[PDB]
């Protein structure tokens, strides 16, 4: 499964091992906002203080 992280461009990679999902993050930066991360995933993550994040299944679903 193939997948997103940079998205700056589209152009992506492949998961690694251990790694069958997706996820992507964001930040509370401003009121509008730019996000944080993203790339494959695993469990599904541990959104943060002041941070937000989702994962998906499928390729490039982050």
């Amino acid at each position: 499964l193939k997948c997103h992280n940079t998205q700056l461009p589209f152009i992506y990679k492949t998961c690694p091992e251990g790694k069958n999902l997706c996820f992507k993050a964001t930040l509370k930066k401003f009121p509008l906002k730019f996000p944080v991360k993203r790339g494959c995933a695993d469990n599904c993550p541990k959104n943060s203080a002041l941070l937000k994040y989702v994962c998906c299944s499928t390729d490039k679903c982050n």
